[PDB]
């Protein structure tokens, strides 16, 4: 009865993988969009006391997932399987609780909006 | 005292009369930007094991909102009543607790920062 | 062992201050991207019962932070001081609750994932 949203922030590569194995696992929507990710970094400065930051700016791809039925725990594993390549920057998964989900259309509340 | 986060992702259309009716019940200010949505379908594969996921890109219009003293339930009833066309696309309505809100100006927090 | 999303919806400005504070005090990454905001006020009609909303559209920065280790209050005051200019148009700042984390090249949930 829970209501969650999975929000995959990520690498752009590797998305259809990823739409056939959520599809598979019971995903029938998601929505997705282009931010930036930002490491940020303590350097040294030139005197003791100094800390100077420095920062890389690179591109992601949050998608976002909301779920009931389709349980987190399967959506998450399988951000992670897909996704994974080792190499840095294969980005982080969060979870959310929802208070609520409506169906616009239909006019439902809770996990039977989804 | 609560404070929610109200989440509309739909169509594109519309957007208007829905600051006129939000703006009437006491919303202030809002956020807004255009992401992508993505349907997922099970298909048949030609094998009777196989499933493939077949999917469609759509545009979609994320709009946020913070309520406090406007009842949330007031904005997501106006939200339905606008935003309702019947046509599939009319979108979904998320709502989220928020754990604080802080005014950057006045530096107030809780309900007043809003 | 609680997580938190740190969410700063501001000023497209002063982006660069930021960073360096925010990396100071412990911030590793963050995620950001352009939206637009949108102000919404009662305005009087001619007649003595009409409502009429008069809106403007700005530029707003967002800006996303999840914490664990780091404080939450140790990141919201870094972002006050840094983002306050008195004038309107400063922003807010919204916190709330993550219920999971995962890195996904590591494979760690819960704070070891950030
Ligand atoms: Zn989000
Ligand atoms: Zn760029
Ligand atoms: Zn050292
Ligand atoms: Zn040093
Ligand atoms: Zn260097
Ligand atoms: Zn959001
Ligand atoms: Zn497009
Ligand atoms: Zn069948
Ligand atoms: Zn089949
Ligand atoms: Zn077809
Ligand atoms: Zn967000
Ligand atoms: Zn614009
Ligand atoms: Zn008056
Ligand atoms: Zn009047
Ligand atoms: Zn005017």
């Amino acid at each position: 009865s829970h209501m969650f949203k999975v929000e995959i922030v990520t690498r752009p590569a590797n998305f259809e993988k990823l739409k056939q194995e959520l599809g598979k696992i019971g995903v029938t929507s998601l929505t997705f969009s282009n931010v930036h990710g930002c490491g940020l970094q303590k350097a040294h400065t030139e005197l003791y006391r100094g800390v100077k930051i420095e920062s890389n700016v690179y591109e992601r791809l949050k998608i976002e997932i909301v779920v009931s039925k389709v349980p987190v725990d399967q959506v998450t594993e399988t951000a992670k399987r897909v996704l994974k390549t080792g190499s840095p920057g294969d980005g982080k998964i969060f979870v959310y609780e929802i208070s609520n989900t409506i169906n616009i259309r239909t006019g439902e509340e809770g996990p039977e909006a989804l």
